[PDB]
DNA sequence: TTCAACTGCTTTCGCATCCCAACTACTTTTCCTCACACTTGTACTCCA
């Protein structure tokens, strides 16, 4: 499992719903850092990071 | 019959070598992502 895997399962659930989103948008949305892809370890768990 | 060291005493209460640390390095802990060499047919004609 990798951060490539949490976007892939975010895309399988998108290509189930017949959505006009594509992997162009999933690779655009993280470079603009809208959804928490890069450095998501920092502020989100707050206690599972330390151990 | 004398010189020279050994001698205890001035008050009266209360005041008053071993360890630690610094910063910058290098390294390990592992987990994740793919390639590089091998092989049978098939294809394009090859010589019969």
């Amino acid at each position: 499992l990798h951060m490539t895997s949490t976007i892939s399962i975010l895309y399988l659930a998108s290509t189930h719903l017949s959505l006009p989103v594509y992997t162009c948008d999933y690779i655009k949305w993280i470079c603009t850092a809208k959804m928490p892809y890069f450095q998501a370890s920092e502020i989100l768990p707050k206690s599972w990071r330390i151990q």
